[PDB]
Parts: structure tokens; C-alpha cells; sequence
């Protein structure tokens, strides 16, 4: 074993890499990271970060070899698609920025990402209300279809000069739990979603699968410490686990235009009208603004 | 991160493994290994390990959703294709054993594995004669290819019901140093092989690419230790660096021939007669017998 490694073991870059608030495992021939995993809380998505003080750059711990760049990004038809997202990281701007490193970012569907993708991220963050710590394993995958004649065959676009792999789909394991003194298994809910526009029509729950599955797909084991048989239990089983549907999101994207100069505000309520437009949270912003 | 970890990171299930006579790393997802190094010298080779007593199976220390099982190879159209070679273990029944190995394995072309990866394999073994300490690093890989519109797919086939990736091309790093003594750069050679028939047209040297160039399409660092601008060679430029031809390999395989029962042997003579035919170390063997 001495004479064996006497020049060293080949290096896997595979290695767990820890940031603020985001650790991840990358993927040196992929260049995209296999895994990441984040912790969320009431608190810590509350804060004065700013997605937009914050630019997209390699990781300067990864080796520029197996790094990506954005120059494979822009220009793709590929977007820069977070897996610990931005918007979980309020609470810190170095926790914010370490999320635009391109070891946390996918070349994900341009749709999916502001879409289905958006609305997952937004119910992750919304379990905060409801479970004291919420866990989540986020990342890409690339997985086979089967032909007429039988054969089984995984087939993935690769991107700019350094090769980014893109992901047929994109996965989820959403760990939650009430509080530290509870003793009821932890909820539990694992979600694969494919890497194009979904729309509103589909339910989170046609895209969940058994983590047991998700493991066999992904070659990963989520939460090694959980005890299967006595800790999880399905989220969907303790959980409404639904995303917001087409009135409840433009209502939520409406609510947001209002804190943005002029009597805009009348031309937002205008849309709203043209058939959704009520809801009581909504107008004690569009009166403390006017 | 205590809070972050608490259920502990996922498990990548990317860390070297280590056997008697080799070292590997194991791709979880694709259930193949990921590089495969070795360490062979003059006395290794020799032995009286027989690979009639191997058998094919699953690597009791790899969880069984992530290993391969011999019913995904069987029927496949691909064979049971080694990385750490059953034939450079001579001196060990049990390192032989353990290159039978599901983890060993790679879904390698009927053609290629009895043919030029066989010669290429035959190479290594014969650097022992020339360098007292040989090191190789194998294993696969799934490159793209570029369509006419300009677009980059990388397409492979799974195959059985654990879906065990087939690799594109398969690689081989040889690392090679004269004595212990020597102050020499190693030699080194980097090859990138189609996981196809090849024949004996090509050059071993056509295959050959930089190892920056392995590096980059691998994700893989190397013999981590060895300084790139001083201590490695090109292993053409002091190595013949040539795998037998036509003549020499069926001259090779009838030398093996020439071992076993009856008066076959004057059958043996009569096919290579039938263009090759000469050797004076052969007519050495060719009578100790008869
Ligand atoms: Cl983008
Ligand atoms: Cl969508
Ligand atoms: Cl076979
Ligand atoms: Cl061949
Ligand atoms: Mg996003
Ligand atoms: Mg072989
Ligand atoms: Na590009
Ligand atoms: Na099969």
C-alpha cells in the first residue's frame, strides 16, 4: 500500500466543501455540484441582503480546471440555476455571495428556474412558519430513457468550452422537524422534477418519490444518521405540501411590485383586475405606501 | 455547521478502497469504479494464481443498491471488463480474487477486452522487464460527441436492472520508474481508448493525449505528488512504447498453446505455417514437451 500510493491516490475532488450557511459535494468532471445541502429557519430568511449586490463567479476554491465559468452559461439557452438558493440567505451577505459561486450553480431550464423550481424554493422557505428547522438536499441529475427497442440510454447536453453538464432533473429532499424537544419522526419528502416549464397544472406530489429511490437514481445516502424505520415519516402526511397556484403566486409576485416610486400602484391593481385581485394582507402594503 | 450536519452530509460513497494488489475509488451512481491504480512489477506477474478459480461477483464491502450483480452484464451484448488486471496478479490468489470484483468491473466491448485492451495490458506488464516499478491508473469515461449543428451531447447505455453505465472510451495512465536509485524523470503515458474493436492498424501513440488533457475530461488529478514541470517524461520519448503486432500476438497465443495433451502440437505448427511460423524461444518449448 506504501509502494501503492508512493506518488498518491488519484485526486476525486469529491470531497464535502463547507460555506456559510451551505455545505456541497462537486462534481470535477461534470462541474456541477452532486449535492447541496442547506439549513433553513424563520430567521435566517429574514435580513437585508441583496440578490443584486451579488455576481455569479467561479468558486475560488475549485481548481479552474473543473471549474465552470460564465462565459459556458451565457449564451447557452441555459440559465445559472441555484441549488442552496440566494433567497434562503437573507439573514447574510457572505452566505449570499457564496451561493453565486458556480460550485452551487446548474444549468437549469430558463422556466423551470423563475417557475416550478421557484415555487419549490418558496414552500421550502414557507415550512419555516410551520417546523422550527427545516433541511434540504438540492441537486442535478442526469437519467436514462428507454427506447422502443428496449435499450436504456442516458443522454445530456454539455455546455461552453469547459464541458457543464445539464441535468435531465432536478432533485429535492426536504427534512423537517417541529422543534428540538419533539420526539415524532422527522417529516420527510423527496421530490425528482424534469429540467423544463412544468406550468401550475402539475401537483408537487406527482413529482415526490421514495428517498430509497432517489438513492438508487442518484448514487447518494441523504441523512446518514436518520434511523429509516422509526425517524422519517412522509411530509405529505403531516404537511398540505403545496405550492402556490397561478392566482396565490401572481398575487404574491403583485404584492412584491408594491414597494416600487409613482402612482404605479393604481396600474397594478389594474392587472389584478383584468381577474384575481383580492386577498386582506395585500392592501395593508397598497395604503402604508400611498 | 453543527446544525447544518446534524443528520450528517450525504454519503458520495467516492473514498478509496483499498485490496491487496489494488486501489480503486466507486462511482455509487454509475456502478462502475471511477480510476483503478495498480502497482506491478517483475515478481507480481509471476505466480501460480489461476483465473479458472475466480469468479465473477459483488464487492461485499459496496451497499448492494449501489453494486452491480453479474444478471446486469450477463445477456447485456458487454462483457465482464477488468481495470486492475486478474493476469498482473499471479503472485496472489487473493489479489487475484479481488479484481473479480463487481467494483473492478467495467461494461467493456467482447472485442476490445481480448483484443487491444488485452495488448495494452500485455505493454504494462512488459515495461517490468525495462523499469523495477510500474504504476497504472484505469478506469472509464463517457465523452461527448459533437452533432452537425453544433451541439455537444454525451449519450452512453445503461444496462440490466441496476442500470450499469457503459463507457465510451476507457484510459490508462502508465507511470514507470527505472530503480529506486534513479534521479530521472518517470515516464509517463496517458491513453484514451474507444470502448470498441480497434485492431491492429492503430498505434498505441494515436491514443495517446496529454495528461492535462485526461485530467480535464476525467475530473481526476493524478499521482498528486509528482511535480508536472520536473519529475515526469513522456514514456515515448524512452519506451518503444509498441503493443505485438498481428504476428507476434497469435505467435504469443500459440506459445500458450503449447502446454496442453496429445500430438496437437503438430496442429498448432501447421496453422502458423498456414504465414508466421518462426521463434527461436518457441522451438525451446516445442520440445521440452514432445
Ligand atoms: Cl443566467
Ligand atoms: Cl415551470
Ligand atoms: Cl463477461
Ligand atoms: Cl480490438
Ligand atoms: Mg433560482
Ligand atoms: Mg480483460
Ligand atoms: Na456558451
Ligand atoms: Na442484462
Amino acid at each position: 500500500k506504501a509502494v501503492l500510493e508512493q506518488f498518491g491516490f488519484p485526486l476525486t475532488g469529491t470531497e464535502a466543501r463547507c460555506y456559510t450557511n451551505h455545505a456541497l459535494s462537486y462534481d470535477q468532471a461534470k462541474r456541477v455540484p452532486r449535492w447541496v445541502l442547506e439549513h433553513i429557519s424563520k430567521s435566517k430568511i429574514m435580513g437585508d441582503a441583496d440578490r443584486k449586490h451579488c455576481k455569479f463567479k467561479p468558486d475560488p476554491n475549485i481548481p479552474p480546471t473543473f471549474s465552470a465559468f460564465n462565459e459556458d452559461y451565457v449564451g447557452s439557452g441555459w440559465s445559472r440555476g441555484h441549488m442552496a438558493p440566494a433567497g434562503n440567505n437573507k439573514f447574510s451577505s457572505k452566505a449570499m455571495a457564496e451561493t453565486f459561486y458556480l460550485s452551487n450553480i446548474v444549468p437549469q431550464d430558463f422556466d423551470n428556474n423563475s417557475g416550478y423550481w421557484n415555487r419549490i424554493e418558496m414552500y421550502c422557505r414557507e415550512l419555516t412558519e410551520r417546523f422550527e428547522d427545516v433541511w434540504v438536499v438540492s441537486g442535478p441529475l442526469t437519467l436514462p430513457q428507454t427506447r422502443g427497442d428496449g435499450k436504456k440510454i442516458v443522454s445530456y447536453q454539455v455546455i461552453g468550452e469547459d464541458n457543464v453538464a445539464v441535468p435531465s432533473h432536478l432533485y429535492k429532499v426536504i427534512l423537517a422537524r417541529r422543534s428540538s424537544v419533539s420526539t415524532e419522526p422527522l417529516a420527510l419528502g423527496a421530490f425528482v422534477v424534469p429540467n423544463e416549464a412544468i406550468g401550475f397544472q402539475p401537483q408537487l406530489t406527482e413529482f415526490q418519490v421514495s428517498l430509497q429511490d432517489l438513492e438508487k437514481l442518484s448514487g447518494l445516502v441523504f441523512f446518514p444518521h436518520l434511523d429509516r424505520t422509526s425517524d422519517i415519516r412522509n411530509i405529505c402526511s403531516v404537511d398540505t405540501c403545496k405550492l402556490l397556484d397561478f392566482q396565490e403566486f401572481t398575487l404574491y409576485l403583485s404584492t412584491r411590485k408594491i414597494e416600487g416610486s409613482v402612482l404605479r400602484l393604481e396600474k397594478i391593481m389594474v392587472n389584478l383586475k383584468n381577474e384575481i385581485e383580492p386577498d386582506d394582507y395585500f392592501m395593508s402594503r397598497y395604503e402604508k405606501k400611498l
